[PDB]
């Protein structure tokens, strides 16, 4: 049993990865995977994953995500950080029939002000991270899904709302 | 005046959120008609639809259906008003340019396997049809919505959760 957690820049998906965490699951962060492959062959991060996508294929990702896994028995393993529908067709090749999407959503000025609000800033450039991010797939991925929650409330709301979900999928 | 833009996969029920509308007094352009009427005359003889309303796209820009909806309200309209089909994050900015800045997003989501099951009572073809979808740019539509409404239950439920997205617009 799988879960492939994607969503948009600050929508707090990393909270429902929190969630699943602390039920017993392994969590695997997609982004800390590309960073450790980032140290022993970087250059910023985004352009190195750029250029692992064009020598290897659009899944990559998904590859070496399922490489960190290793070979272990698992009730619940968790991806937080799916970008692309290669990347999904990856997971189910590799890991098989029981892979379910699970998308965030947050509407784009409650995650700008989210990201605004961090201890560049600018409108327009978190504006242009969204369509970077929608050029690499993420929409199709959210448009597909099996779940999609919605965080536009409070934490409360949305721990409840995650919680159902899981119940759904196990 | 309000605008009100309703996206949303093949099988979704997003006609249903649309119907909703209309039964509550809202006038509902369907965007889909409106490129019906386009065909009647610009067509060519036996054409399929998909490729009509690509080939639009290339002769007119992205944003086309947009621009003919609006022409369909007429200059002489201001109340608010629904379009029920949007296909593209260049339509909503179309939407934007010609109707101004009270513009809501409603996505209507369906997970794959529900929407293919409602289809049917040949999955490959509907696949594919998916894949044109995506391609036209839906998911950035949907990744990008002021409110995601999920159909996956009765229609009772998908009714409430419809009035209260409306309830949060009006
Ligand atoms: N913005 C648009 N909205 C809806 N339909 C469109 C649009 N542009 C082209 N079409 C054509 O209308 C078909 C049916 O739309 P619908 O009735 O919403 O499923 C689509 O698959 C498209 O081929």
């Amino acid at each position: 049993k799988v879960i492939l957690i994607t969503g948009m820049p600050g929508s707090g998906k990393s909270e429902f990865a929190k969630l699943l965490k602390e039920r017993g699951a392994k969590v695997i962060v997609m982004s800390d995977v590309v960073r450790k492959r980032y140290s022993i062959e970087a250059e910023r991060l985004m352009d190195f994953a750029k250029r692992l996508r064009e020598i290897y294929g659009d899944g990559v990702v998904a590859r070496l995500c399922v490489e960190e896994l290793g070979t272990s028995n698992h009730d619940l393993v968790v991806f937080d950080g799916v970008r692309s529908l290669a990347e999904v067709e990856e997971f189910k090749r590799l890991l098989g029939d029981s892979v379910y999407i699970v998308a965030v959503h947050s509407p784009p000025k409650i995650r700008y002000k989210r990201m605004i609000e961090r201890l560049s800033k600018e409108i327009s450039e978190l504006i242009r991270r969204d369509r970077e991010e929608l050029k690499l797939g993420i929409g199709e991925v959210i448009a597909m899904a099996d779940y999609i929650i919605t965080n536009d409330s409070n934490y409360e709301e949305f721990k409840r709302r995650c919680e159902e979900v899981t119940d759904r999928v196990l």
